[PDB]
């Protein structure tokens, strides 16, 4: 009558022990924003209504409809401006998935972040999954001619406020970022399929599992899957599901007597991470691998 | 500062007006088990637990998934005859439906429901998104393969009791339902972006809205267009979003202050339906809408 308990026990000590053996061969990590305020960028939930005000949008909800941006994109290029971070130097959260990724264990980062740390610490295109887009390219927005430019190019516009136009039709180019009335991108749906079959372990790090597409993503893993979430507070509980398809629907369950796979380390995600390293024995190789990187960054300043 | 208000009032009554006025030319209907209940369909609210015992499943959950039913159809089988709709009358609320779509007012009916009774009412393929696919039609499992079998040839497979092979190739005949590992249909994802740009009103009957994709798809409206719920109970609702998006994020909001757009009608859905009806002029072509078509149904017995 029962689910095969692939953790030994409810705790990161469990989950490391599970992803020391055999049966642990592929590890997507969700990550949000959370993962990034250790890095300087904040999440607001410590608001941009503040920032807003200035720039007399007919509602606040504006500067994020694509509908508005087209018609009138100069609030969003000065808000861009004003958040633009003053430095990227990806977190020992980044590297622990860099970790991952160089010892064969990720099969996916899907990401919420639009802030390019992920590429920097070292994933490819291949690895990632940014399922609100990125800056880190932006397109012209006409349908017939979508050129494509790098940050380089649209930073130097954010920066010296100038509307960014293309080179080729004039057109406005817009970040790669999904702006409200955008699908998201064609990368998450030809991977989420087949990534959430494969899938040994989930770690979700820095989200509230509130948004899409992570709130209901969650759901997708296998019943038996491992999930480990390592956030400043617990996420994605719910009521006891009370409809048809009984334990495949609502969300994580950490504290019921009929909690059988999901674990909530509370906390900074980078101690966390660090802490999930030092059980595996990582964390030398982790403190190195942060060290070295930081210093390249540091060196070209 | 402020959104623009569709609706003049919060209630049936402004719905109606609303869809009176040359603003509101493309509804959206997001339909689920309750609109069947009244069909004598159970929404297994009032579950399956009890069945499944029989079967002898390593778990209960088990009967949902797609490996499993590859390996031991003949739960899934065993469970469709027991399950299996007497008759096949649909509601006064999937005529609201079709009155709907020969007043051109319909836009999609999204539906979770499984029991094809939408199509019984009148609606094409066309009108149509069945999110948690159908009976309507079954596919051959293998494929290179994957010959198209329709209702009335699985019917009779599940009542005689024969595990349902190809005709061609001796593999499993599925149904056309969304077993868990399985994504949803091609259909859903072609759709969903270009309605949802263009919805002027949400209308959702029948759903608790907590499982994917109606769970998340309300959102998906644009933040101006009005969204009516008629249920048992309130559904959809939240705590207020704290994140980046503001408004955009969380659900229904029927009775905070900042309400402005939702309505929530509780009861019967076949109630509501004949109330909007009535209020919009339509009582007696709904009846003898309803009328006609049961009676054409009933001379087929
Ligand atoms: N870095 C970025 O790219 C960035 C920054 C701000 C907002 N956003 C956007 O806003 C949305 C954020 O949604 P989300 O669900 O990813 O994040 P979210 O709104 O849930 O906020 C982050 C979560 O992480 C927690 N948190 C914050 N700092 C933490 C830390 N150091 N350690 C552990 N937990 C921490 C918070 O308590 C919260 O639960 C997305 O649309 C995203 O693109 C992105
Ligand atoms: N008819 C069917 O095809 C059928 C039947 C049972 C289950 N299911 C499946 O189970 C899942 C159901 O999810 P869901 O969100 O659509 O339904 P759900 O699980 O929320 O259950 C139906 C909802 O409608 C309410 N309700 C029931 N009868 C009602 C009535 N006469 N008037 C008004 N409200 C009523 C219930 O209180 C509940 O809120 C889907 O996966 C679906 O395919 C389908
Ligand atoms: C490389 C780079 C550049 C910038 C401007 N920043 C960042 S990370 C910091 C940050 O919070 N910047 C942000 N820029 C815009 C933000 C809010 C917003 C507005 C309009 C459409 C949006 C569509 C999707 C999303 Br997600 C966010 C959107 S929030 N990294
Ligand atoms: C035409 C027809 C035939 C049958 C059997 N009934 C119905 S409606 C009644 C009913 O509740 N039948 C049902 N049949 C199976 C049900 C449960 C179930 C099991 C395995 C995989 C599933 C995958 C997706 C979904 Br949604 C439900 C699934 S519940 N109409
Ligand atoms: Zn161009
Ligand atoms: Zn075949």
């Amino acid at each position: 009558g029962h689910m095969e308990r692939l953790l030994d026990e409810l705790t990161l000590e469990g989950v490391a022990r599970y992803m020391q053996s055999e049966r642990c061969r592929r590890v997507i990590c969700l990550v949000g924003a959370g993962i990034s305020t250790s890095a300087g960028i904040p999440d607001f939930r410590s608001g941009l209504y503040d920032n807003l005000e200035k720039y007399h949008l007919p509602y606040p909800e504006a500067i994020f409809e694509i509908s508005y941006f087209k018609k009138h994109p100069e609030p969003f290029f000065a808000l861009a401006k004003e958040l633009y971070p003053g430095q990227f130097k990806p977190t020992i959260c980044h590297y622990f998935m860099r970790l991952l990724k160089d010892k064969g264990l990720l099969l996916r980062c899907y990401t919420q972040n639009i802030d390019t740390l992920e590429r920097i610490a070292g994933l490819e295109q291949e690895d990632l999954v940014e399922a609100h887009g990125t800056f880190y390219t932006s397109h012209c927005v006409s349908a017939s001619c979508r050129h494509e430019y790098p940050l380089s190019w649209m930073k130097e516009k954010i920066f010296s406020e100038v509307t960014p136009k293309c080179e080729d039709c004039q057109s406005l180019v817009k970040p790669d970022i999904v702006f409200f009335g955008e699908s998201l991108p064609a990368r998450f749906f030809s991977c989420m399929q087949s990534d959430f079959l494969k899938v040994d372990l989930l770690l979700v790090m820095g989200t509230s599992l509130q948004v899409q597409p992570f709130a209901s993503l969650i759901s997708k893993a296998p019943l038996s899957t491992p999930r480990l979430l390592i956030n400043k507070e617990k996420a994605g509980q719910s009521d006891p599901f009370l409809g048809m398809i009984m334990g495949l629907g609502g969300g994580m369950d950490f504290d019921s007597k009929k909690a059988y796979r999901d674990v909530a380390w509370l906390g900074e995600c980078d101690q966390g991470c660090l802490a999930l390293a030092e059980l595996l024995g990582w964390k030398k190789e982790l403190e190195d691998l942060v060290r070295r990187e930081h210093a390249s960054i540091d060196a070209q300043s």
